[PDB]
């Protein structure tokens, strides 16, 4: 099985924590990025997620609020396990920056993936 | 103000229905998409984001843990507002499927857009 | 048969003109936009693509190259036809911008859509 | 400079060869893609697209027209060179699966990324 509760890398360097899934795959966690926009901005941000729960595999996803800008992460992604029980999350995400009206809307989403791995 | 509380439907006729934003502008909610894989299948699924709440025109990201499937959707996007406080949420998703390990990842993902306006 | 010789127009404004299908089903076309990073700068550019040559709903790709800027824009899609002998193309898009050095080709890439019918 | 003309293999095994760029900076070339939907159906196929000329890390798009199937991909991204002078493509990818009509159009879009170096 593959639970997303622990502190996970990336391959930019962000650094994940996941704290208990609960019954329902619901869980909340923290997020440190690596990179921003605005680097010297950057500040541990919120995440509230879902994974599947019975799956060996599961898929999930999360939303990272983050505190230091009008920009919101969501990421989704797949966990898999090794034969020797190594744990790898892939994913991709979209990040939504704000715009100021509607007519901009078109420039205001980016795409992109990350693979994480647990920290211990 | 631009606010999620409430019902809604996108342009494929899915309807979604969001409860209470709290103070960390997280919200529950739920999800009856009108398209599936097996549309067969379709039951009412959970989801779970969280949004900006101080700003007029907020992005927000959520992610829908489908009931039906082993599949994970998630969607960021801003609620617009226009002269007549008529509200639109514009958003991309991004639609990740289980697949069996990791040398199919490749295949997992599927991209798209969805508008919403408000239901009753 | 959906056939994408002629000319198109976009939801955001952009028009696009595409020459002949070749019996490789390539084409090239031009492509001026709407809206743009800096729209003062705005100049028609040349596109190049590939179609399906058989199919009565082809798929397709075109790469836009921007002479005004240095990012690449890349449409995906599909041409249906209604009862009516009405054609719309449905895309998908990638839009890369220059950065300088590997480490920011994270944030290089926006991706969005757009619905195209003809003009004229 | 990076010119994209030679042979070049991707994360996943694919190959790719691109011949002359012309003044324009257009190209065509062949991928043998290593995976598929069918990867017993898989034969050499055509690409065509443009890059930037003039830029030393330019940006660059292509098109690949499936020769065994009624799918298009597309590629966007950017050739880098290390201070070695070391090329790497860094690329994200729209994939176009053909569907029967217009109310499928939502589920017709994959995504993902590949990077390429070159096989000389
Ligand atoms: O720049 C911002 O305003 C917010 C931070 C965005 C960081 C992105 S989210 C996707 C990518 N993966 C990461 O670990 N960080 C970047
Ligand atoms: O097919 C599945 O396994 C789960 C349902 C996926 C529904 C997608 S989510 C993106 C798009 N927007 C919708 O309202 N429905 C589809
Ligand atoms: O801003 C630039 O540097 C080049 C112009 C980009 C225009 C984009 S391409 C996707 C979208 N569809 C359009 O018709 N125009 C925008
Ligand atoms: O499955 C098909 O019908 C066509 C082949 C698709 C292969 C894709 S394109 C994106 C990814 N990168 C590759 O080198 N191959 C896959
Ligand atoms: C991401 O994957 C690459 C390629 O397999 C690997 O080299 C790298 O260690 C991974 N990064 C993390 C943090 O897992
Ligand atoms: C982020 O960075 C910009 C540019 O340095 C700065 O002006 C702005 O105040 C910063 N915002 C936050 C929320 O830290
Ligand atoms: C979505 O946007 C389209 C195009 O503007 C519009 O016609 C439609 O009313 C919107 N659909 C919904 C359900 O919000
Ligand atoms: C969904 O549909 C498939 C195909 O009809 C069916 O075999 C399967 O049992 C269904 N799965 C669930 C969990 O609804
Ligand atoms: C794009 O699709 C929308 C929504 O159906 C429609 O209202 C509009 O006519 C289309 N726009 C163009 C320029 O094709
Ligand atoms: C585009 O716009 C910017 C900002 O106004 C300007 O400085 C630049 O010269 C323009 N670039 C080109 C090549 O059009
Ligand atoms: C892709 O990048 C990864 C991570 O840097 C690297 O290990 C791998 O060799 C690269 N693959 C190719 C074909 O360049
Ligand atoms: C592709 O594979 C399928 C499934 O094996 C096969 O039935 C079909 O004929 C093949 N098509 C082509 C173009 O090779």
């Amino acid at each position: 099985k593959c639970s997303l509760t622990g502190k996970w890398t990336n391959n930019l360097g962000s650094i994940m924590t996941i704290r208990a899934v609960n019954s329902r795959g619901e869980f909340t966690g923290t997020y440190l990025t690596a990179v921003a926009d605005n680097p010297g901005n950057i500040t541990l941000s919120p995440l509230l997620g879902i994974q599947h729960k019975r799956a060996s595999q599961p898929t999930f996803g999360f939303t990272v609020h983050w505190n230091f800008s009008e920009s919101t992460t969501v990421f989704t992604g797949q966990c898999f396990i090794d034969r020797n029980g190594k744990e790898v999350l892939k994913t991709m995400w979209l990040l939504r920056s704000s715009v100021n009206d509607i007519s901009y809307d078109w420039k205001a989403t980016r795409v992109g993936y990350n693979n994480f791995t647990r920290l211990s």
